[PDB]
């Protein structure tokens, strides 16, 4: 719960699924991003009671949420800042000409966060590159975890809506709307592909409708040019037909660790 | 050698590095493709002189040489016709909608062919999907083997020419132009990638001179969409930096089969 | 970028009203699919792949294209630009590519049928010529057939927007060398008259029932030799009267080539002569 | 058309209805302000095809449009640069404390501009001190005249919108969306009130809904303290309920000129 005395508004980050997001300083001290929830976008009545659970999710590879402004419509959601912005925007730029070692740490940065969330029995529900944000330390973090539950937008919420993350959804979500820890695993593997493909669109020559059938039909994404054969086996592992035969994040962390050292 | 009196020139099959290619009937029964070897394209003495070592080569998966015509200028080279045409054009097509089991088998037909050459100590020196043709039965065959030896274009034979097969070549060729079966091995792996990717150009967004630097800095290609985790493993194995650590075609054919038992 | 603020109107289609049904193959801009719009209309939908198109240029300028309406053009319904990839939505031609249709030895024409195909295209081209719009890649591969067997011209003026160096440059692998006049090959001088040159070649493609022009030569050899005045011979199933029309398209001097209007008049005269 | 290669982007000047505006220089010389038009904020096709009429509007007291950059996105609109910024701020300074003569001279500058637009059958349609700028010479000039027509925002275009200029609109605009020379006249009187009140908001203790209701009941702005009776008579003449009894900018300029000789 953040009083707005601390809150200065400096520059705007973008307008997101919940409307406008801003960056400033909270406490004239700790740099923040500032979600200014647009009215009617969010199930705030749902969000408020949860919010304790969400505030008690602490990890260094998570974009922590410092607090809320509940004594206003809009509500303000305050998060830590990532000054290097979108993972996707970052991945695409070849100016780094990113090293393979780099991309792998980037997967590790995420797996770390997801392992924590997994042990918290907490689901992202929408794990993608776009929902990852990079900081001044070149460190990538997971954002907007479990906030999908409160989206009021029929295109987003619905499995055939314009906004539903079909390309990150496992066989079961697409069919039975069955979200589990393992549906989180399916998305992480696709993120891994996004990272290795340096910002390429998954299934880019398929539409959302077509993607959703051929996922059932059994086909899968490529091994991106920069992935080793092992590095691929790890991502592909996320993609087992039966969800109970996919690894946990914990498992994926060990496989990833093996590869580095 | 063939009597040119037994060749009838029918349709066109386009043009090649030594010029035009035709299709015809040899003796009026064997349907054949004739190369006509244009002026200055080929090292002509130092062709027919080895030719018997290219001629005597026979395998189910190589496109068969039938002969030549050398008493005449330009010389003819007479080869087995392939209906289903270019691997690279065959591959791309929607009408096939290629099954992954279909790609690996096509990888098997190519590897079988390469292994036989390996046995007979015969380099190809330009292996790629552009250099494979498809018969009526969707059988893949490798052609034009050894012909890179006699080519009289510098752009083709010079590492940096605007023809040189840069995207299909190993570090030891790109930097010191050293050819063995292992640079023929490097070529197969890229070919697998071509097949699994349905006709994508390798290293598409890098130019030939750029790629020639980049592969020489350690990196490679993306295992294609339809490429399995184990399937990539084979194709990758071909791209070892030290040529010794790359596999033989004989091992590859086994590895492919062992995926074949399962997949 | 998108179409907002540009006054496209109904040309900016809401993709929610699109159904995707089958793949149709790939072109220079990537995948194309077949589908329905509003549950009522057969369409083809291009999905513009990344890096393939000068999207900013296309969007600013595409209102001219959308306003092209002729029964012999494969007309554009509209675009979806509030998203990526962009969708280009056009009418569906059920009988597909012209060359396969011609090459179909399963179908055997009267020659009068081939001339009618030439007329259809000429009519499409005369219209474009009237609107001062260059097609820039007229070729049989870029012609489609409806279920009445009518031939229509596709993908006019979209060449402007390709980013592939090899397609754009006259020295490139994908450039339409066999359909280009000397002034295009030597000087990159595009005009209504390069479209005329191409049309003559297209007529040759039709009357040869789908042969590739100059195919004994490479792209670079063809370029060199045309500049040396090489011209295509008369297809066997082509009369001298017909051959004369296509041949007229190939005068070395652009100014001496006919207009599409002149060509249409010539084609009608042959039809009506005999 | 302006070649943007000729333009430098040297300072940001905040954000308007169409988005960001920046300070810059044109061809090394001219000081310029550049509107970078936000996508979907403007009906750009409509503006462009009438834009010539605007460009040619030439008067000393108008913020001159110099040109446009449209072979692009975002589109640019390039104008004269005004150093002392928006009038409303300038007025709200006792850092500058005006004589009343300065205030009247401000009214005359605007009235001169309006008389010219009025002569061109061109409506401003959003005249207010917010849309008036002051150059380094202390001249007030009218800005963004006619650009209201091209706004894509129902909040601004709708009479009951949150952004609509309710406080500057005559009853026939509020009731009937009837814009004319006479609507610009009413707005001008409100603008004179803004000037003499040193930037107070008109009808301050009423909301837009209240203001509309009440002006139809005949509520009128009171005489600002620095405004003489003769000046108040002039602004008030702007506010007749019946549009055809409001003066012209020609008549208003004459009255202002008369006060200046005498007062
Ligand atoms: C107002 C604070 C101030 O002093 N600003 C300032 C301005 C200038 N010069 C200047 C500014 C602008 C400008 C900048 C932003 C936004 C707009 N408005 C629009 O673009 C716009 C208005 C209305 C409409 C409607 C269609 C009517 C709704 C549409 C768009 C404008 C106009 C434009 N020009 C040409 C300028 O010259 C300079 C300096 C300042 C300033 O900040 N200071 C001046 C000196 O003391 C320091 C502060
Ligand atoms: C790809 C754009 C980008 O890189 N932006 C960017 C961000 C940034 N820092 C941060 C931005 C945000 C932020 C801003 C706008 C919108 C959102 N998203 C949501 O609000 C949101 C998303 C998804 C959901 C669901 C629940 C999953 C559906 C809900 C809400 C966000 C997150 C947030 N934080 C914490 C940021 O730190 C900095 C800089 C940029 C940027 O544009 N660039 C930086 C790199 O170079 C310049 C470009
Ligand atoms: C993809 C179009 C296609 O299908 N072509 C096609 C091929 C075909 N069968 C044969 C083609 C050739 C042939 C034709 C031209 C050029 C070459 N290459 C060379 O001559 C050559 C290549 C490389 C080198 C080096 C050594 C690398 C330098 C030298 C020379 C070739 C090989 C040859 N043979 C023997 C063929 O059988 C038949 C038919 C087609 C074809 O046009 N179609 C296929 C069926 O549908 C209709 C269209
Ligand atoms: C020859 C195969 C065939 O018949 N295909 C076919 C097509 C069809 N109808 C349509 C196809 C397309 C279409 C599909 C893919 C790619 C393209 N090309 C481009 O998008 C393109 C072309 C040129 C350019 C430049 C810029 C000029 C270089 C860019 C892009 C096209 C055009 C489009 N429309 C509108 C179609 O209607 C229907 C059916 C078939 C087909 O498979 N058959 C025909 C009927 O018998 C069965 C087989």
């Amino acid at each position: 719960e953040i009083d707005p005395k601390d809150l200065t508004f400096l520059k705007e980050l973008g307008t997101g699924q919940f409307g406008v997001v801003k960056y400033g300083k909270w406490r004239g001290q700790y740099d923040v991003a500032i979600k200014m929830i647009k009215e009617g976008s969010m199930s705030e009545d749902e969000f408020i009671e949860e919010a304790k659970v969400m505030m008690n999710l602490s990890h260094e590879k998570l974009v922590q949420l410092y607090g809320v402004c509940t004594k206003q419509r809009p509500i303000f959601i305050i998060t830590e800042y990532m000054a290097n912005g979108c993972l996707l925007n970052y991945l695409r730029e070849m100016r780094h000409r990113f090293q393979t070692q780099q991309l792998l740490e980037m997967c590790k940065d995420v797996c770390e966060a997801m392992e924590y969330l997994e042990s918290k029995q907490f689901l992202h529900r929408d794990l993608a590159a776009r929902n990852c944000l990079v900081n001044d330390q070149g460190v990538v973090k997971v954002s907007d975890f479990g906030l999908s539950r409160y989206v009021l937008d029929d295109e987003y919420t619905s499995s055939v809506g314009s906004k539903f993350p079909v390309r990150w959804s496992p066989p079961e979500v697409l069919m039975y709307s069955k979200f589990s820890s393992k549906s989180d695993i399916w998305a992480f593997g696709v993120l891994m592909w996004e990272i290795y493909s340096l910002g390429k669109m998954p299934y880019e020559r398929f539409t959302n409708s077509e993607t959703a059938e051929h996922i059932a039909q059994g086909l899968r994404l490529y091994r991106p040019h920069l992935a080793s054969e092992k590095v691929y086996t790890i991502m592909y592992s996320c993609w087992h037909e039966k969800a109970d035969e996919r690894p946990t994040f914990k498992i994926l962390l060990s496989n990833i660790l093996d590869v580095m050292d």
